[PDB]
């Protein structure tokens, strides 16, 4: 958007649970984002899952994901997570976060055509180095709150240099809540727990349309206890709340 | 949409109700159908709204509707229901079904882009007389309910005579239950309560996805009394309910 002020009231939902994060919430229509902490709402972390909104893109746009209707077949092999152990379209694969079909999509796009597309994006720092199949998870790969906000208005836009096709295909399946006056398009992240000094983050990330307002967010927070994830999603719905706007 | 078989078991919902009406549903995989009722299936009904289907794909089309985002501005003069007095989006004039915002796209397409388009969708009888503002409401404008599921398999597939990028964008307004691995595209239709020995319709259609499945659907009914009118949900969804689909 255009300006952004810093609102430390915003620090009581986060000093109640303890927590060490950012929320940045952007108005469209008023061009005026709000955060409680303006240097961390400009600090740059691992997207860990909220790296599948580009990833499903440039699978798009490079052919690797063959068309809206493909389907991911589970192949029988044991997953990390129990939910991914199944057939999975491309909206349930994003929707359960199943990683290691993402994975997959970004060995088959290839670092030339990924390092392109995260320039093309303006995605963080950019920086791809630590395997192709997981910068995101465990590499190099940072991106800010406020640099997220901005990545999801020009999603949201179809500004992005990708076809205005492929925006729309990723929308629909970034779609969490639909009501006759109310949708809500996000993505949740987590690094896991991390080690002695180094906490890991979690993240929600999206936008809300609300009547013809659009309202774009991006939550982050240092987490070292798995207990705590639930928080990257109640802290955001209560600063949304509180503005009327309702999570 | 491939075999259509009649079965009969599904008329314990209507029975019950005393409803006269159809169900059809069709599961993509199988490339099958089923309906309780053949003949009813393939009769034609006024559209009602579920008009704005077609109406919003052919004003993004036309250009009528300039994008995806445009808003429909409410003159602040008096409208038929209160949740349309007021600013728009597209999906939104869509959720609340604002009739004369969608009528005045239809003047906007105007006559001859309007027969050209519906044409192309092979949109039931295809037959625009009545006022290019009104044909689907009270003019001469019929389709079944097998058309519809013919009609709403092929907006799912992109595979309409439009833009797919048109065709996306009014698939993501149709949207009404969104969950990890189940997704509802739904619109309904009521034309009024008819009149003396000639009853008015009541329409649900739509698709249901779920898991790696979809199953395309439309239902109609008789109705002449307004207190039936949330039957059109109901009945539909209870057969769906029997039949595994959430
Ligand atoms: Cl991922
Ligand atoms: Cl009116
Ligand atoms: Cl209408
Ligand atoms: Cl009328
Ligand atoms: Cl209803």
């Amino acid at each position: 958007m255009g300006s952004i002020t810093e609102n430390t009231s915003w620090n009581k939902e986060f000093s109640a649970e303890a927590v060490n994060g950012v929320f940045v919430l952007c108005k469209s229509s008023s061009k005026s984002c709000a955060t409680n902490d303006l240097a961390r709402a400009s600090k740059e972390y691992l997207p860990a899952s909220t790296f599948k909104i580009p990833n499903a893109i440039i699978g798009l746009e490079t052919g690797v994901i063959k068309n809206e209707h493909q389907v991911f077949k589970w192949d029988g092999k044991p997953r990390a997570m129990k939910q991914w152990e199944r057939d999975l379209t491309l909206r349930g694969a994003i929707q359960v976060s199943a990683t290691p079909v993402f994975q997959q999509i970004a060995r088959e796009v290839g670092e030339v055509r990924m390092q392109k597309y995260l320039k093309k994006f303006s995605y963080g720092n950019q920086n791809i180095s630590g395997g192709i199949d997981k910068f995101w998870l465990e590499g190099q790969l940072r991106i800010s709150a406020v640099n997220q906000v901005e990545f999801l208005e020009s999603l949201y836009l179809n500004k992005l240099s990708a076809s205005k096709e492929n925006q729309l295909i990723v929308k629909e399946a970034l779609v969490t809540e639909a009501a006759p006056e109310y949708l809500v398009h996000s993505k949740t992240g987590f690094s896991g727990v991390g080690t002695e000094s180094n906490p890991g983050v979690a993240w929600w990330v999206g936008w809300v349309e609300k009547e013809t307002e659009v309202y774009f967010f991006a939550f982050n927070m240092d987490i070292d206890n798995e207990s705590k994830l639930p928080l990257r999603k109640s802290i955001p719905t209560k600063i949304m709340e509180s503005e009327g706007i309702i999570g």
